[PDB]
């Protein structure tokens, strides 16, 4: 049944996907933010700048308050708002009607996006880092618990796209999906075991690579690195490219970098391949990512996509485009596969590739 889900995204890596949904009774159309990076369902709720559309609970009448004020804090922008409870449905998603948690959002800063067309967010992580604790339940669980939607999404990100809610479309992606554990439930946590450059092992221990955590964030539009590990990738990107030289702000995401129409030199950027924990014993499996993914396009010019975090390795859009992945929650997995919307080099192609036999990748985890 999942072809009504197929296609059901719209946005782009810079200012988030959104699918649409409708809240209260009569329904309230609304675009929301996909965001796997966070776990509380929120939407405007008061005027803003930004937004052409907001959420009026006195138009409701299955809208109940919960007397509690919420803020959520994220890495770019935060909101406050309050709670209660109202019907919520998908439109192309499944065909079921849940009673979930939401927050009124009437106060915000650097949150709503001018131009992005969605008023909410849909923060699909897990229970322990909604605010304001992990008693209050997550969309996803309220699906799962109140319909027979089975405990599993997928995304698919094209560079619109598709949100596959309860289960997996064949027909999106070819060749294998490759499953790396969810750590722990929280974030979507995962472990990167090893990351190679144009076939080169940065050789870091592996722990660099988690610190102090690895997650998968729809939410996020870059590949973000911890410190050291973002200075040896930048040096060898800069290494395989110095055929050319580029402002030094491009390379912290500032300055963009433009070519004559059509002449992008991709072949003097490289891959970059990272390996993530495997479902048996000694066995991983590398993902690999094309410059035509972390060169962002905004002549043909482009934002490096690769920038700096002290919270850890985010796995953002722009590692997600190009690949189908499966958020397993009921399996505690999550899986990728090369997507039926993948990037096209002339000599190189976007991979999902095992297995590896990796030592030691419990070693890998940060604690
Ligand atoms: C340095 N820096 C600011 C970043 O690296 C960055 C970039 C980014 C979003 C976040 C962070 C962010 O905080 N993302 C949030 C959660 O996934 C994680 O906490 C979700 C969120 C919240 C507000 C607006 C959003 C997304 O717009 C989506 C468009 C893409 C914006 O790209």
């Amino acid at each position: 049944s999942f072809v009504e889900m197929v296609d059901n995204l719209r946005g782009k890596s810079g200012q988030g996907y959104y699918v649409e949904m409708t809240v209260g009774s009569p329904p309230q159309t609304l675009n929301i933010l996909v965001d796997t990076g966070s776990s509380n369902f929120a939407v405007g709720a008061a005027p803003h700048p930004f937004l052409h559309r907001y959420y009026q609970r006195q138009l409701s009448s299955t809208y109940r308050d919960l007397r509690k004020g919420v803020y959520v804090p994220y890495t770019q922008g935060k909101w406050e708002g309050e709670l209660g409870t109202d019907l919520v449905s998908i439109p192309h998603g499944p065909n079921v009607t849940v009673r979930a948690n939401i927050a009124a959002i009437t106060e915000s800063d650097k949150f709503f996006i001018n131009g992005s067309n969605w008023e909410g967010i849909l923060g699909l992580a897990y229970a322990e880092i909604a605010r304001p604790d992990d008693s209050l339940e997550p969309f996803f669980d309220s699906l799962v618990k109140q319909t027979h939607v089975p405990n599993l999404f997928s995304l698919q990100l094209c560079g619109g796209g598709s949100m596959i809610i309860g289960g997996i479309d064949h027909s999106l992606y070819t060749g294998s999906l490759w499953y790396t554990p969810i750590r722990r439930e929280w974030y979507y946590e995962v472990i990167i075991v090893r990351v190679e450059i144009n076939g080169q092992d940065l050789k870091m221990d592996c722990k660099e690579y988690n610190y102090d955590k690895s997650i998968v964030d729809s939410g996020t539009t870059n590949l973000r690195l911890p410190k050291k590990v973002f200075e040896a990738a930048v040096k060898s990107i800069k290494a395989a490219s110095s055929t050319e030289k580029f402002p030094d702000g491009f390379w912290l995401g500032e300055q963009l970098v433009c070519w004559q129409a059509g002449t992008t030199p991709w072949n003097i950027f490289p891959v970059i391949s990272l390996y993530l924990m495997g479902e048996v014993t000694n066995q991983s499996f590398r993902i690999t990512i094309l410059p035509q993914q972390y060169l962002r396009p905004v002549d043909d010019c482009y934002k490096f996509a690769i920038s700096q975090s002290s919270t850890g390795t985010v796995m953002g859009a722009v590692i997600m485009e190009g690949f189908y992945v499966v958020f397993d929650r009921a399996r505690k997995r999550i899986g990728f596969a090369v997507s039926a919307c993948h990037v096209h080099d002339e000599f190189r192609t976007a991979a999902v590739e095992g297995p590896f036999v990796t030592l030691d990748m419990e070693d890998c985890g940060y604690n």
